[PDB]
Parts: C-alpha cells; structure tokens; sequence
C-alpha cells in the first residue's frame, strides 16, 4: 500500500513552471499571481481513507480516498473533477478527468523529500516538499 514515509506534513519548498500548469488548466490570471505566491502546506493521513488536504492562506482543499476507486473532487480552482489515485512503484498518482480534459499529479519520495510533477496538455510542473 502507500508507504508510511509519505504520512505527515510537508511544506513546499519548490515550484518550477507552475504558471504555464495553472495557463493550461484555465486559471486565470488574478488567481494565478496569488498561485504562485502561495507556499502551502500538504498534510497526508491514513485512517481508513486516505486524506491529502492542502492548506494556504488563499485557498484550502481536501480529498479523501481509496487508492483505485473513482471519487468526485473539488479542487483548488473550483473544477469539479473525477478523480483516482493509483499506486505504481511506490509513487502516489493522481488523475483528474473533467469536461474531456485530463490532468496528472504523481507524488513521489525522493531522498525524503516529495516531489509532485504536474502535468496538463505536454506542460510539466515539478513542486517539491521538506517534510515539516
Ligand atoms: C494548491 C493551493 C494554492 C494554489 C492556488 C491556485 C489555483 C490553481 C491550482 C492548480 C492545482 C494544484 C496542483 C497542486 C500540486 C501540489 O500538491 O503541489
Ligand atoms: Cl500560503
Ligand atoms: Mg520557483
Ligand atoms: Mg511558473
């Protein structure tokens, strides 16, 4: 199952092309300075569901899950998404489907950090985490 190092709290120390993500995710661009501005905190639990909620002071979320399952998420810029979370070779992958468009977010350990890399539509955003 998901490793037990990824449980804590992890606060971003890292965003590399970021703003291109958010651009092709549709986000506009009021909301993209505040994006980038943003250093939140992303805290992984376990019981029973798995939680990844992620805090800042402009916007939080939260998403509870069972790896494999199919669930309905909100995200931080409001889509409504269908979403799963996958296991492959020890890293945390996230999709999101929603309108015909597809998004990735696979979390991995590296070194003891997480690293997130993002992907929509050919543009790749890696975000990296110490833990807290
Ligand atoms: C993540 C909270 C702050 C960002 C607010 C700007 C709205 C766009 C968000 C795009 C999706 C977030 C992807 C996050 C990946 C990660 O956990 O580092
Ligand atoms: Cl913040
Ligand atoms: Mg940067
Ligand atoms: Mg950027």
């Amino acid at each position: 199952g998901m490793s037990n190092k990824f449980l804590g709290t992890w606060k971003l120390v890292s965003s590399e092309n970021f703003d291109d993500y958010m651009k092709a995710l549709g986000v506009g661009l009021a909301t993209r300075k505040l994006g980038n501005l943003a250093k939140p905190t992303v805290i992984i639990s376990k019981k029973g569901d798995i939680t990844i909620r992620t805090e800042s002071t402009f916007k939080n979320t939260e998403i509870s899950f069972k790896l494999g399952q199919e669930f309905e998420e909100t995200t931080a810029d409001n889509r409504k998404t269908k979403s799963i979370v996958t296991l492959q070779r020890g890293s945390l992958n996230q999709v999101q489907r929603w309108d015909g468009k597809e998004t990735t977010i696979k979390r991995k350990l590296v070194n003891g950090k997480m690293v997130a890399e993002c992907k929509m539509k050919g543009v790749v955003c890696t975000r990296i985490y110490e833990k807290v």
